[PDB]
């Protein structure tokens, strides 16, 4: 029985209309055009033979407004005149002379570990694909990014408001990815320089495992549900010792509990048993715990609860 | 020998000139006035009897511009006219008809666990104290806040640019505090409602313990340094099993290693042994590891960088 769960992204059309190509000298990557501002990764300023130890302060100083070229390729093409430039953290903030007429209602936020967001992968300012990832507890994402993808954007949607949360910056040694929030900070402890970096230990996202067990129950699969319970406080002491994130309940999880009649504490107990082995059985076609679906994913896709 | 380390905050004058009082009905707290915007916690709109599960969307729809009173008390006082209101996550964005003429150069940023920032504690729109804190690994701070302190702001300073990183929201059950970034998200998993909340477990900030051990070496207190080394990788596996954050080196830490000639890996080994007990000895007057001073504190206050 198919769970009815897929990796679902937001429709990308509103964000496609904001993607541009940014070029600074011999370097090029993607930018995001909103109102009179274009955001892009600051390493567009760095000469390719200097990516290991750039002085971004001096690089910024060395630029003028004419150092940047911004092009919209898709839809109505445009070449945007830069009238101002500023650096914020790991991003450039370029001020352009024309406000994007396709600017959607938007906000900037930071995504938290375990939360899901949609990514619009772009090359040379052209959107090429979309996918959705969960921010891992070690502040990487398991994305799909090649050379030239920097400046690809990640976002969520609340109603018609797009919340931009990610600008792609780099690939780590283990093949995962990270980037910047739009306040310019890099997720995690990573730096935007081409050096090998300490990447931290990942964990199972316990709230998302709970959501997936609820998805299994909503599909008629409940062999792992026993009357036994583990309290949140006790589960969280156990989680610290067994590479799980600590569980924090939300209204979204509570809705799944009410709809199924299975208490959160029953699933916390189940996770502790299932972590020691599935005993030859499967849950939603898997023999391992799944933490890439959120409580909101489960509520929206199975129950239609936005 | 006194190390020369103290808890050092930025001078607060530039930020005090941005502080206002925000009142909505019978609720009052502090706000931050930058350009034509006043930021403040959204629970200023919530009646005191409804704080345990506010419908903030409905509260916001029910307000008008006239629901808010904004006053600047210190310096050149003013009662500001509110001409727009909006909500961004856990913060209200009030638009006022006058741009703050004392608006400093500023950015908004999020502070990371282990990093230090300065807090201007305010009551009724009036600055009353300043102190510095480190963001804990569980996204709380060990602050000093009483009723009426919400909207107090935390910040760092890079040159003449103020980087606002914190707006105060709540006290947790264990006496620590948390707040919002200026994107309106709460630090950590906390929600701005008056209910019991899961508090995640705190950890030692390994990078700051390393800085403090370098401060001891710079002060001549080096009895804990041995030839033995622990690699960053092996230390980080041990840290996961011992309530420490994983270590990530920075240029600030490297500067301390070059100055003392003691390798980071020698101090990682030391931390592992010291954590089991100081064997009756002291380091910089302490019998336990200290993680409230950053590599940058040590570079500035001891090496004068
Ligand atoms: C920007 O488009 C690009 C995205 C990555 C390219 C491959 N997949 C991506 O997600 N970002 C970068 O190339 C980074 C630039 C830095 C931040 C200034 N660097 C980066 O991701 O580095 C990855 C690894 C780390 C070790 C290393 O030498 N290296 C760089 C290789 C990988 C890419 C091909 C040749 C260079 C870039
Ligand atoms: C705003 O000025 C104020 C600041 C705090 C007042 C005391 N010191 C502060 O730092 N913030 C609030 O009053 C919060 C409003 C919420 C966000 C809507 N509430 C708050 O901080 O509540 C604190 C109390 C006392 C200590 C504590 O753990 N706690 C929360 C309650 C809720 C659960 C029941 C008992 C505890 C846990």
């Amino acid at each position: 029985h198919h769970s009815g769960l897929v990796k679902m992204s937001h429709p990308s059309g509103d964000v496609e209309a904001c993607m541009v190509q940014v070029t600074c000298g011999s370097m090029t990557l993607n930018g995001l055009w909103l109102d009179n501002t274009v955001w892009c990764p600051r390493h567009v300023m760095c000469p390719a033979d200097q990516l290991s130890d750039p002085n971004y302060d001096a690089l910024l100083i060395s630029m003028t407004n004419h150092s940047f070229s911004v092009q919209k390729h898709i839809g109505a093409p445009a070449n945007l005149r830069v009238v101002g430039h500023a650096m914020q953290g790991t991003l450039l903030k370029l001020t352009v002379d024309v406000a994007n007429p396709s600017t959607p209602a938007y906000t900037f936020t930071t995504v938290k570990p375990g939360a899901a967001f949609s990514v619009l992968a772009c090359y040379n300012g052209r959107p090429t694909g979309t996918f959705t990832v969960v921010m891992r507890p070690n502040y990487t994402i398991k994305g799909s990014f090649l050379c030239g993808s920097c400046g690809s954007v990640g976002y969520t949607k609340e109603g018609s408001v797009i919340n931009f949360c990610y600008m792609h910056q780099m690939e780590l040694a283990n093949g995962t990815h990270t980037g910047s929030a739009f306040d310019g900070t890099m997720y995690g402890a990573f730096m935007d320089k081409q050096v090998h970096q300490v990447q931290l230990t990942d964990k199972y996202c316990s709230v998302n495992v709970v959501a997936w067990l609820y998805a299994a129950i909503l599909n008629g699969c409940a062999w792992f549900v026993k009357p036994n319970r583990t309290s949140v406080v006790s589960f969280n002491e156990w989680a610290l010792a067994n590479q799980f994130t600590e569980f924090v309940g939300t209204q979204s999880v509570d809705m799944l509990a009410v709809k199924t009649g299975v208490a959160i504490e029953q699933l916390l107990y189940a996770i502790q048993q299932l972590y020691t082995g599935f005993q030859g059985k499967q849950i939603l076609g898997s023999t391992m715990l799944e933490d890439e679906f959120t409580p909101e994913d489960v509520n929206m896709q199975i129950m239609g609860v936005v």
